[PDB]
């Protein structure tokens, strides 16, 4: 029992982190097989990032201008190319620690683990969610660019995120491992709106099921609702609309606890309309939306890797 | 910017986790050099744990009765001994992945990372605190015994915790790596009180400094206090007393933010007396005590490993 914001074990990713240097810029890269992936703004100076022409900046760069260091190991760069917003550096040595892996583009509302890195060295790991507006509320300092987010299924690392930018609002933006930004953002230091964020309704419900499984039951009430009525309330409190697809994903938690999804929606409705009245749920005084239904079943049933 | 409950990268510990089997009992062990450490109740049956005589139970066990498996690798057991509440199994092979390490006994209020494991396989990592009453509020299921807690300093893993028990209250108890329980607990399924817990005042203050560093400033007020007056309030709200030693550990955060420790105490006093009035601090609607001053400086300055 107990419920914690738990991250995937990071060892399989730690073995892939390298340092990438181009000119006077140093950041983090991801070394898989014989390719190193990193944000393309490694080729920019402080002035370039205000309005960069990456095509033109890269043309002034040759293979020997990229220094890639993996601990002591200096890697020899034998090719370079730009794919959307990431640079791909071909090296002459395959990473001996390459895990089984794939590149995935996650959906808004999905969670992943972040291995924050500086100068190629891992400093910490934490779990976060892709917001509905495609930002993430991370913990990143200067030098963290090229840190990656991932999930793990038994032995296969699914890389979903590479960190590129901190917006003036303090939230974070980045790409999938094909270099495509999540959300509307561009890798340029110029004004960019993230737009309205909402709460991930299906995750909140998943966490309420986790609370019930662990003994926190005070919020269960005598009411039910309909999907239509609930979505009226969701809209009023800037919650994402709940779909039948979401109801179905919640099916196994509903079965395990014997609480129909729509009954749990009614409990959530009453928490939104009346607040938590100075109480806590799973040690939290607000409604938590960073656990997916899969996360809750994983943590509450102890699946391993 | 941003502030997250961040855990140490777990790779160095993942390489040390093995499965230990004795009879029909299987749990987690820690393989360092040529020794495997695990809870001594691996030798108990379900009935034994109600009132075990570990000396007598171990006498019925021989080296070949302990099966130790590290992935595929079956380890050959050439010695066994009991040290307080842990078993030490001498194996004939040194773990090739042994990190630099030491065994440390932490103080109440200190934080560490937990690598939750099942059947020798890591499933997740999270950060927690040793409570003032020497329990931890973890996330552990049956089979998690022998999972370990640790800190990391550059390349040296300090192991501080091995998980042994879940109490009927749902909180968790365990030992240092010499087998000595934290707190009053014994490895026996019989009634055991944990006693009153308090909030870790110095950690709360550290987190308020983290909030200020990140831009959450609404809680700073026009008041100051004295150490004596603050400790009166702390006692009323079951906060740990603040000592001059604590004030000194907070010195660098005070210097960085220009906010005198006693001024921050006055802000904390007003939050305790008046509540948070429906506001949040660093995304939390309650006062958070699981970050030490060292944690806050580490996360806010990006030290790595
Ligand atoms: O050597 C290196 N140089 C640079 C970086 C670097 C670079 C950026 C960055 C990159 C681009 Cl292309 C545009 C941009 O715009 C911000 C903005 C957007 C919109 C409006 C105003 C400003 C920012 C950054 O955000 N961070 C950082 C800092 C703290 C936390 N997380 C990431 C680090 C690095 O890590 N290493
Ligand atoms: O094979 C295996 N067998 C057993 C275990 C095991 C064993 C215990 C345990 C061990 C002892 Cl000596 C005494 C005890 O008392 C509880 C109690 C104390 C006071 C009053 C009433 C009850 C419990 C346990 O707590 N957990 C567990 C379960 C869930 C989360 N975290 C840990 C697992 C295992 O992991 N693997």
């Amino acid at each position: 029992s107990g419920f914690r914001k738990m991250a995937f074990p990071s060892g399989k990713v730690e073995g892939c982190m390298v340092q990438v240097t181009c000119g006077t810029t140093t950041l983090n890269g991801l070394w898989l097989d014989d390719v190193v992936y990193c944000p393309r703004h490694v080729i920019c100076t402080s002035e370039d990032m205000l309005n960069p022409n990456y095509e033109d900046l890269l043309i002034r760069k040759s293979n020997h201008n990229f220094l890639v260091q993996a601990g002591n190991v200096q890697l020899r760069v034998i090719g370079h190319s730009m794919q959307n917003c990431v640079l791909k550096l071909k090296v002459d040595t395959a990473n001996p620690k390459t895990p089984k892996y794939k590149f995935v583009r996650i959906q808004p509302g999905q969670t992943f683990s972040v291995l924050a890195c500086y100068n190629g060295s891992p400093s910490g790991v934490y779990q976060c969610a892709m917001r509905p507006n495609f930002t993430i509320k991370g913990s990143f300092l200067n030098g963290s660019c090229g840190s990656v987010g991932f999930n793990i299924d038994y032995d296969c690392v699914s890389f979903c995120y590479m960190h590129h930018m901190e917006l003036p609002t303090g939230v974070h933006a980045g790409t999938d491992l094909e270099g495509n930004f999540y959300g509307p953002f561009v890798d340029r230091q110029t004004a960019q709106a993230a737009g309205t964020d909402t709460t991930i309704t299906v995750n909140v419900l998943a966490w309420l099921y986790a609370a019930v499984i662990n003994g926190d039951r005070w919020f269960l009430n005598r009411f039910t609702t309909t999907l239509n009525d609930f979505n009226l309330v969701a809209m009023k409190y800037n919650y994402e609309p709940l779909t039948q697809d979401h109801v179905d994903i919640l099916g196994p938690l509903s079965a395990q606890t014997g609480i129909a999804v729509l009954d749990m929606c009614a409990s959530l409705k009453e928490l939104l309309q009346n607040g938590m009245n100075g109480r806590t749920i799973l040690g939290s005084a607000l409604l938590e939306d960073e656990f997916t239904p899969f996360d809750v079943v994983r943590q509450c049933s102890g699946v391993t890797f």
